[PDB]
């Protein structure tokens, strides 16, 4: 494809380097394409980026659907979602580029809106796990939305700020995390 | 002092203009020093930045030292330290250059040595809280170092990934987290 070759190179450059780092100049030439080749699909760089986040977000929740089966209780669903976050190849390898973007562009309308529900989809996975868990009586969270946001963020922290060490040590900490968290909810 | 001036001027430059944009040439002339002297003290902008970061760390510690007296029990120190990390970083100017620097050297293993002696200093704060918490029956943790890396990175994630919404709510969530986490330790 072409529009999909752009999305491909970009994603590659957004992960390696930052958001502000890589410029629409690179993306273009690195795809043997031309500048005037960006409009109805990718006019602005923030549009291009925000699109990739949307994709990877899909791929990741899609992958979680095909893998959340290995866990019967939601307590297990919680552990498994976190451990997996560390090994995936979707969304999470972009958290660094996302943090720049969230700051550098915090004075536009395509921040508190455009990518607004992009976060709700990210805390969504936990929204279910905690709700279904209240039905399946594994715990009792009277403020799911909070805990969800809290768990989502806490986890993303462990994933993002340890990306430089024995991947199996990360898994152990992440499981040690989930144990603590869950033992705190109940 | 010529060295301390270079750091201070550089700290100001990085803040006003970000990391990537600031040149060692600028630093040299504004601190009325020289390429020679700057090279001799830091060798590179990479390092210069790390030293500033180390100094910012010490200050954070001297600050935390005076502040923790407001917290008699370690359970309290945990709440306080987390809340301070969230509120203070919200209006910390060097933060932008840190983000920029971090997402520009977390792939180059060279800048991963000092880069971690540093993070370890941040984790110590939790380590002390947790250890001391043991010697007070505030809780029993036999894997302190672990629980420490966990709390540090989780808290860091809550602070960095929530960045969107009213500050009061953020503090609300950060306290919620500290409550749950400390409860899953008992
Ligand atoms: N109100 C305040 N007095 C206040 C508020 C927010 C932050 C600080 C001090 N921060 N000091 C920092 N953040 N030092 N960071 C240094 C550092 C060095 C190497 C690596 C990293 C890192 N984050 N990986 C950080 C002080």
């Amino acid at each position: 494809n072409l529009k999909d070759k752009i999305l491909g190179v970009a994603k590659e450059l957004f992960i390696k380097n930052g958001y502000n780092a890589t410029t629409t100049g690179e993306i273009v030439k690195l795809s043997e394409s031309s500048k005037g080749n960006l409009y109805y699909h990718f006019k602005t760089k923030e549009n291009l980026f925000l699109e990739i986040l949307n994709i990877e977000e899909s791929k990741w929740q899609e992958q979680w659907k095909k893998e959340q089966i290995k866990a019967k209780t939601n307590r297990e669903k919680f552990y498994l979602y976190n451990e997996l976050s560390l090994t995936t190849e979707y969304y999470y390898p972009l958290q660094n580029a996302i943090i720049e973007f969230y700051t550098e562009y915090y004075k536009t309308n395509s921040i508190n809106e455009k990518m607004n529900k992009l976060e709700n989809k990210y805390i969504d996975a936990y929204h279910v796990i905690f709700k279904e868990g209240n039905l399946n009586g594994e715990w009792s969270i009277n403020d799911v939305n909070a805990v969800s946001k809290i768990a989502a963020n806490a986890v993303n922290g462990i994933v993002t700020f340890t990306h430089e060490q024995n991947i199996n040590e990360r898994i152990k900490l992440m499981n040690k995390f989930s144990q603590i968290f869950l033992n705190g909810l109940s």
